């Protein structure tokens, strides 16, 4: 099913940085 961005952020949260849905899977923003 289609990627929860949510759940993508609060798991990016996890290191400091927000979370993006890229095809079914998530990335973060080291920025």
């Amino acid at each position: 099913a289609f990627c929860n961005l949510r759940r993508c952020e609060l798991s990016c949260r996890s290191l400091g940085l927000l979370g993006k849905c890229i095809g079914e899977k998530c990335e973060c923003v080291p920025y």
